[PDB]
């Protein structure tokens, strides 16, 4: 079996994506937000305390005739943004561009911090780490991708995501017209749950290239990218005004400026990320002063290959014995 999704931009700054999912019988659509970073697929519910809803479109389990409370489950997870939601767990179908699971665990939110009820975009989060990660108590949970792997042509999926436009996620299948030259593909780390991989060095426009590891993970439930601060220093200092502001929380630069391409290694492979996909716009409506895609991750832990990178890509996570990633350009 494949699946293909069209996810599309929340908003005009590709804060994040969404992806439309059938769950239930008869199957009620909603729009999640697919999270390479996390393990859990969550969604608000008919269960999730009224005054966090604000505008999502709910799942109701007692209107699906498939599904089943999954006894004593129970789920809570935090984000590494400080958001976290949390409730009980219901089986049920879900189907993700016209592939189907069976059995699938729908964690449903009783509870969601503010962050999620504020999005009105955003109805739930599928997780595509790996599974170890699941939040599950006292049964851990697959996720989908893990659930459908069996029945899939291939054990892959692909994040094609569109800059200021809409993408695709492919289950099971790898599209050879979706990108240009070839994908490279590089060792993956599961240790800490994450796809995680190591980039073979950086270049700042038409700079030269610096051959240097950067271990980190590819998240397409985050929306910048974080290096570490040798790295993002380099690169600031290329856009003149640019600055390290810690009221704003990072760096801003003069919304007058033209940014410079960012390019990251993947093997002997190169990646270029254009500059206009760095600039994420006013920090408050009519500033001029304008918050930048790429940010240190000295305070995370982890570096992170979030959507401004992964969105220059058409990227292969691919879930074989022995997973790894693969890049190409497009």
């Amino acid at each position: 079996s494949t699946g293909s999704a069209t996810t599309t931009p929340i908003d005009s700054l590709d804060d994040a994506y969404i992806t439309p999912v059938q769950i239930g019988t008869p199957a009620q659509t909603l729009n999640l937000d697919f999270d390479t970073g996390s393990s859990d697929l969550w969604v608000f519910s008919s269960e999730t305390t009224a005054s966090e809803v604000d505008g999502q479109t709910i799942y109701t389990p007692s209107k699906s005739t498939t599904a089943k409370l999954l006894s004593g489950a129970t789920w809570s997870i935090s984000y590494g943004d400080g958001s976290s939601s949390s409730g009980d767990v219901y089986t049920d179908t879900v189907s993700v561009g016209g592939l189907t699971v069976t059995g699938q665990a729908v964690e449903s939110a009783k509870k969601v911090s503010s962050s999620f009820t504020e999005d009105s975009t955003i109805d739930g989060l599928l997780g595509l780490a790996f599974s170890t990660l699941n939040t599950v108590s006292p049964t851990q949970q697959k996720t989908f991708f893990d659930n459908a792997k069996a029945s899939l042509d291939s054990p892959v999926f692909t994040a094609d995501l569109g800059y200021h436009a809409p993408g695709t996620y492919n289950f099971g299948f790898i599209d050879t017209t979706a990108y240009t030259g070839s994908i490279t593909y590089t060792a993956v780390s599961t240790k800490q749950g994450f796809w995680e991989w190591t980039s073979t060095g950086y270049a700042v426009g038409s700079g030269t290239f610096k051959s240097t590891s950067i271990d980190g993970i590819a998240d397409t439930g985050t929306t910048l990218l974080y290096l570490p601060a040798t790295v993002v220093s380099a690169y600031w200092a290329q856009v003149s005004g640019a600055k390290s502001s810690s009221s704003v929380g990072g760096y801003v630069f003069p919304c007058s400026a033209t940014l410079p391409s960012f390019t990251f290694g993947v093997g002997s492979a190169r990646i270029v990320i254009p500059g206009d996909y760095i600039d994420f716009g006013p920090i408050s409506t009519g500033s001029s002063s304008c918050f930048g895609g790429i940010q240190s991750s000295a305070g995370i832990g982890i570096n992170i290959f979030g959507d401004v990178a992964l969105k220059a890509a058409f990227v292969v996570f691919n879930g074989a014995t022995t997973p790894t990633l693969g890049f190409a350009s497009k």
